[PDB]
C-alpha cells in the first residue's frame, strides 16, 4: 500500500483535533497557559506518556508561539512536527517553516526531562535558531541551551526578565485579539510586547547547556562531545547526559553529506626529535639477552631486571615503572624495538633520507605511509636523518555511529525523498513528504545542455545581464570559490552589480535576504552558501516572475540541485529555475556526454547554442541517478567496515566507563589476572602440553621473582592455575597493603593510560587493513568477511596486550 498516503490521512486527523483546541486555549490568560505547561511537565515522563498528551502540548506550543513571534504555526507545520515526534524524516521544502514545525515535537518530548538535542549544520543556525524560537520554549518554562565552537556554550534568557513578566503577569502577547488570518501583519503587531519577549546569549559552562531542556548545537560539537567525553579522567568531566532524543535539521546535509568523513580529535606530535636521537644511543647500551630480551616469536621486545634497572639509573628516576615516567619508558621500547627488531632492508630502507619497505615487494614503495605508534621516528633516530612530525589520532567515530547512539532521532529537510533508501538502511528513519502551505508554482524549466565550458559559462552570463536588465533577481549556484571567482571577472567585465558567497555565515545570510529578493540583484553562492536563510521576495519582483535560480552545473546527486532549486517558489511565491550543463562538466564526462554528444550534432544543432528538451532533462535525471546508485553501494561498504570497528569501539569506551565508576577494583582485577594466566597455561600446559619452560619464558615481563616454578610438583593444570593466580593475588593484596587507599586511584589512571594507549595504536594499525582488504579484496571475499575476521584477530591481541600491561603495572609502583 501507500505509506505516505496512510501516515498523512492518520496526521490530518491529528492535526484537525489540534485544531478544536485552539478556541479553548487562544481565551486562556498567560498565566493559565504558564500553569498548563506546569502540569503537563509533570503528566509527561516517558514516550507513552507523551503521545498520551501530544494534542494537548502541541496546541499549547502553538498559541505560545502566536503570542511570542507573532507566528501561529500552518496546519503543515503541525503535521511536520508530528512525523518528527515518530521519528521519521520529515520532508518539508525549503521556506516551510521547519525552524518553527520542529519547536512543537521539541517542547513535547522535552518534558520528559532527558533533554533534547537540535542539531544543524553550523555555529550560526544553531545559534540563531535558538534565539529565533527561544521565546517560545522559556514562555512555556523551558531552559535553551547552544553549543558552539570553539569553547562556546550559552543560555537563551529573557532580554528584560522584568518586563517579560509583566507580559505574562498581565496578558501582553504580540498577536492582536480578534485577528483571525493565518498570518500576522509586521505593520500591525504589539511592539510594547515583541521588545517584552526579546530574547539574548549568556555565556554558560558545557556541561550546564546539556542539562538545559533541549540543546541547540551543530552536528560536529555533538559529536566532538562525545569523542572528548571519552577522554577523560574523571566521569565528572563529562559534559553531556546521554543520548536521548536528536531532531537533525538538514538531515541530508548532516546524515549523508556532512557524515562521510569520520570525526576525528587530532592532536600534534607530542615528544620532541631531540628525545628520539637522544633515546637513540641510549638503545645501543642495552646488552641484549642481558638487559633486555627479544622474542619475535614474532614479535616484541621484553626488558629483564638488569634493563629497568639500567635504564632507571641512566635515565635516571627513581621508577621506570611508575605513573610520571610512562613516557619516558614507552620511549624507550620504541628505541630498543627500532633496531634490535627492524633490521635494516629487513624491510625498509633509507633513501633520500626517506625510510620505506615491504610490503612483501609489490614492492617495497609503499610510500606509501610511517608506522604506527611513533616506531617509525624511531627508526629515522636510529638510521642518522631525521625525524618527521607526526599527528596522533585519540578517538574518531562516523556521524550514522554517532546518531544512532539517541534513542528516537529525527530530521527534516525540502530534501530527503530521493534518498528514502540511505535514512532507512542507516538510520532506519522513513521519509514522509508533508505537502506545501500554499500551491507551489515555480517554473522549473528543462536544462540546456551546451558543447563547451567556455559556451556554458559565455551564455551563463547573457542570461544575469539578460534578467538583471528586466528588474529580475537571480541566484546563481556553484560548486568551487574557483567557478564563483571567474563568474565574478566575467560578470564585473560586462559591468554588473553583484554578490559572492562562499562560507562566512552571520554575514552571509545578513544579505542573502536582502539580496536575493529585492528588484535587480545578483548574488553567486558557492555550495549552498546563506543556507537556511530565507530569500523574502521585493517589491515588483513577483510580477516580474520572481527570483531566478541558475545551477553552473549539475550535481552528483539531484539532492544538492533540488538544494538550490527549492530556494525560489516559496509559499506559493513565483521563482524560475534553470541548469546548465556541457558536455565537459564532470557528471557528463561520467557518463553520456557523447551519447548526447552526438544528437547534438544529428540533430539542426549545435550552433553554439543549447540544445533543450524534456526528453534529455529527463535523462540527465535518470544518469544523475543512476551516478548516485554507484556512490552509495560503494558508500555502504565502507560503512559497514566503519560497523564492524564501531562495535568494538563501544565494548572500549563502555569499559573505560566502568573503570571510571568503579571505586573498588578487586573484581576486575581478578578477571585480568585470570585471563593473564589461563591462556598461557591452556596454550602451554593442557592437552597434550605441558612445557613449562616456554611458560615462564612468557611470563617473564614480571618482575622476577614469583617465579618459584622450579620446584615443580604439579599433579593437574588446574592445580597450576589456581597456583600461579595465587602468587599474583597475594602480591596484589601485599600491595593494597601499604599503598593504602591512593591505590583506588593510582590504578584507575594506569588502566585508562593503557586502555587509552593501545586503543589509538589499534586504530593506527586498523587503519592499513582497512586499505588492504579495500583494495586487495578482488575477486572476492565480501570485503567484510576478511575484515570482521582480520580485524578480529588483532583486536583479540590488544586485549591480551592490554591485560598484560594492566597486570604488570599495578604490582610494580
Ligand atoms: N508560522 C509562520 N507564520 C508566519 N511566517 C512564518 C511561519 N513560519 C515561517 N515563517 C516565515 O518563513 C521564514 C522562515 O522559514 P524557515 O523556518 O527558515 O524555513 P525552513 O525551516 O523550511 O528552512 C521566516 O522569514 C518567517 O517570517
Ligand atoms: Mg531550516
Amino acid at each position: 500500500f501507500d505509506k505516505n498516503k496512510r501516515i498523512l490521512k492518520k496526521y490530518a486527523k491529528m492535526v484537525s483535533k489540534i485544531n478544536q483546541i485552539e478556541s479553548d486555549l487562544r481565551s486562556k490568560k498567560n498565566s493559565e497557559l504558564i500553569r498548563l505547561s506546569m502540569v503537563l511537565k509533570e503528566k509527561v515522563n516517558s514516550f507513552e506518556d507523551a503521545d498520551e498528551h501530544l494534542f494537548e502540548a502541541f496546541a499549547l506550543v502553538r498559541e505560545a508561539a502566536r503570542r511570542t513571534l507573532g507566528m501561529r504555526p500552518f496546519d503543515v507545520q503541525v503535521m511536520g512536527g508530528i512525523a518528527l515526534h515518530e521519528g521519521k524524516v520529515a520532508e518539508m521544502k525549503t521556506g516551510e517553516g521547519k525552524t518553527l514545525a520542529a519547536t512543537m515535537p521539541i517542547y513535547l518530548n522535552a518534558l520528559i526531562g532527558k533533554g533534547v538535542h537540535l542539531v544543524t549544520v553550523n555555529d550560526y543556525l544553531a545559534r540563531r535558531d535558538a534565539l529565533w524560537m527561544g521565546p517560545v520554549y522559556l514562555f512555556l518554562g523551558l531552559r535553551v541551551g547552544v553549543i558552539n565552537s570553539l569553547g562556546k556554550s550559552y543560555e537563551v534568557v529573557w532580554k528584560n526578565p522584568d518586563l517579560a513578566r509583566k507580559a505574562i503577569e498581565e496578558n501582553w502577547s504580540v498577536w492582536p485579539d480578534g485577528f483571525n488570518g493565518e498570518v500576522l501583519k509586521e505593520e500591525s503587531m504589539n511592539k510594547e510586547a515583541v521588545e517584552a519577549f526579546q530574547v539574548e546569549l549568556k555565556e554558560i559552562t558545557r556541561k550546564e547547556a546539556y542539562l538545559c531542556d533541549v540543546t541547540y548545537g551543530t552536528n560536529n560539537e555533538f559529536g566532538f562531545d562525545y569523542l572528548r567525553d571519552n577522554l577523560v579522567l574523571d566521569y565528572n568531566d563529562k559534559v553531556q547526559r546521554g543520548h536521548f532524543y536528536a531532531i537533525v535539521d538538514e538531515a541530508d546535509s548532516v546524515l549523508i553529506d556532512e557524515a562521510r568523513t569520520p570525526l576525528i580529535i587530532s592532536g600534534p606530535s607530542k615528544e620532541s626529535p631531540s628525545v628520539y636521537r637522544r633515546f637513540a644511543q641510549i638503545a645501543k647500551k642495552f646488552v641484549k639477552d642481558k638487559d633486555f630480551t627479544v622474542d619475535e616469536k614474532a614479535r616484541t621486545i621484553i626488558l629483564t631486571e638488569e634493563g629497568v634497572a639500567k635504564a632507571e639509573k641512566i635515565i635516571g628516576v627513581e621508577n621506570l615503572y611508575d605513573p610520571g615516567n610512562v613516557s619516558l619508558l614507552y620511549h624507550l621500547i620504541n628505541a630498543l624495538k627500532a633496531l634490535h627488531l627492524f633490521k635494516k632492508d629487513v624491510d625498509y630502507v633509507v633513501m633520500n633520507g626517506e625510510v620505506i619497505i615491504v610490503d612483501e615487494f609489490t614492492g617495497r614503495l609503499l610510500p606509501g605511509r610511517r608506522y604506527s605508534g611513533g616506531l617509525h621516528q624511531a627508526i629515522e633516530a636510529k638510521e642518522g636523518v631525521p625525524i618527521k612530525e607526526e599527528s596522533i589520532t585519540y578517538a574518531t567515530i562516523t556521524f550514522q555511529n554517532y546518531f544512532r547512539m539517541y534513542e528516537k532521532l529525527a530530521g527534516m529537510t525540502g530534501t530527503a525523498k530521493t534518498e528514502e533508501s540511505e535514512f532507512v538502511q542507516v538510520y532506519g528513519m522513513e521519509v514522509v513528504v508533508i505537502p506545501t502551505h500554499k500551491p507551489m508554482i515555480r517554473k522549473d524549466h528543462d536544462d540546456l545542455v551546451f558543447r563547451t565550458q567556455k559556451e556554458k559559462y559565455e551564455k551563463i552570463v547573457e542570461e544575469i545581464e539578460k534578467r538583471y536588465k528586466k528588474g529580475q533577481p537571480v541566484l546563481v549556484g556553484t560548486t568551487s570559490i574557483e567557478k564563483s571567482e571567474l563568474l565574478s571577472s566575467m560578470l564585473k567585465k560586462k559591468g554588473i552589480p553583484h554578490q559572492v558567497l562562499n562560507a562566512k555565515y552571520h554575514e552571509k545570510e545578513a544579505e542573502i535576504v536582502a539580496k536575493a529578493g529585492q528588484k535587480g540583484m545578483v548574488t553567486i553562492a558557492t555550495n549552498m552558501a546563506g543556507r537556511g536563510t530565507d530569500i523574502k521576495l521585493g517589491p515588483g519582483v513577483a510580477e516580474l516572475g520572481g527570483l531566478c535560480i541558475i545551477g553552473t552545473e549539475r550535481h552528483e546527486s539531484r539532492r544538492i540541485d533540488n538544494q538550490l532549486r527549492g530556494r525560489a517558489g516559496r509559499q506559493g511565491d513565483p521563482g524560475e529555475s534553470i541548469f546548465f550543463l556541457s558536455l565537459e562538466d564532470d557528471l557528463l564526462r561520467i557518463f553520456g556526454s557523447e551519447q548526447i554528444g552526438k544528437v547534438m550534432n544529428i540533430l539542426k544543432i549545435e550552433e553554439g547554442q543549447p540544445i533543450q528538451h524534456p526528453m534529455l532533462s529527463k535523462l540527465i535525471e535518470n544518469i544523475q541517478k543512476k551516478v548516485e546508485g554507484i556512490n552509495f553501494s560503494i558508500r555502504k561498504t565502507l560503512m559497514e567496515m566503519d560497523d564492524v570497528l564501531d562495535k568494538q569501539r563501544r565494548a572500549v569506551y563502555s569499559l573505560r566507563d566502568q573503570i571510571l565508576l568503579e571505586k573498588d577494583y578487586d573484581e576486575y582485577l581478578k578477571d585480568i589476572f585470570e585471563d593473564v594466566v589461563s591462556t598461557r597455561v591452556e596454550e602451554f600446559c593442557s592437552g597434550k602440553n605441558w612445557d613449562i619452560e616456554s611458560l615462564k619464558n612468557s611470563l617473564s615481563f614480571f618482575p622476577a621473582g614469583l617465579f618459584d616454578l622450579d620446584e615443580k610438583q604439579f599433579s593437574s593444570s588446574e592445580e597450576l592455575h589456581d597456583y600461579l593466580f595465587n602468587r599474583l593475588w597475594e602480591e596484589y593484596q601485599r600491595k593494597k597493603q601499604e599503598i593504602g587507599e591512593d591505590y583506588r586511584k593510582v590504578i584507575r589512571f594506569l588502566m585508562l593510560r593503557i586502555i587509552d594507549d593501545h586503543w589509538r595504536r589499534y586504530l593506527e594499525e586498523v587503519e592499513h587493513v582497512k586499505e588492504a582488504v579495500q583494495l586487495r579484496s578482488y575477486g572476492q571475499k565480501d570485503p567484510i568477511v576478511e575484515f570482521k575476521k582480520e580485524t578480529y584477530y588483532m583486536f583479540d591481541e590488544m586485549m591480551r596486550r592490554i591485560n598484560d600491561t594492566i597486570a604488570n603495572y599495578v604490582l610494580r609502583v
